[PDB]
């Protein structure tokens, strides 16, 4: 077959039951994760191949970074909660990565705040139990599939991308092969 299981992805022996339709992990301080946001835009090309009614999920992991990794898995969820993502990803990304200049969670706070979020409007959804659930959603969902990387994506709660089968000569030749690869996934 064109697509087949072990190749372009992977089939979860113990499937997720109520998992979101299409469902992304990362982290600020994974390199492919950069990768895939800043040059490849995998989460917006992927959306542009998904069909109508078809959400979309994101959620950061706290297994890399140690404490500053779990500060921003906080600052996931407040982002996430504000509805500010699309402002704060690349500068947080480029903060960890790139100028390494985010090293306490004061640095991330002066990231959203650079973003024209109000000190007290993050720092209360900071603190909030609204942030909380958020969070343990986060850590559950990567719970529920046994997350040891990123970048992954996981589709339906029953197939995960696999990119190390797909070919990388040609940048823009791989991300069609993903996103078509997901929305195969996803009418399967």
């Amino acid at each position: 077959a064109q697509y087949e299981d072990g190749k372009q992805y992977t089939t979860l022996e113990k499937p997720v039951a109520g998992a979101p339709q299409v469902l992304e992990f990362f982290s600020f301080f994974c390199p492919h994760c950069y990768q895939f946001e800043e040059v490849l835009h995998i989460s917006d090309n992927v959306k542009k191949k998904l069909p109508e009614g078809v959400k979309m999920t994101k959620y950061h992991v706290n297994f890399m970074g140690g404490d500053l990794g779990k500060d921003l898995t906080q600052a996931w969820a407040v982002a996430m909660a504000l509805g500010v993502e699309d402002k704060v990803t690349v500068p947080l990304f480029e903060g960890v990565q790139k100028t390494q200049t985010i090293r306490s969670a004061s640095d991330i706070r002066d990231v959203f705040i650079n973003a024209g979020i109000k000190g007290e409007e993050y720092d209360a959804a900071w603190n909030s139990f609204v942030v909380k659930s958020l969070v343990a959603q986060q850590e559950k969902a990567a719970a529920d599939v046994q997350l040891r990387g990123v970048p992954a994506m996981f589709v339906n709660g029953k197939y995960q991308l696999n990119p190390q089968g797909m070919d990388t000569s040609n940048m823009d030749v791989f991300v069609q092969q993903y996103a078509d690869t997901v929305k195969y996934l996803s009418e399967k």
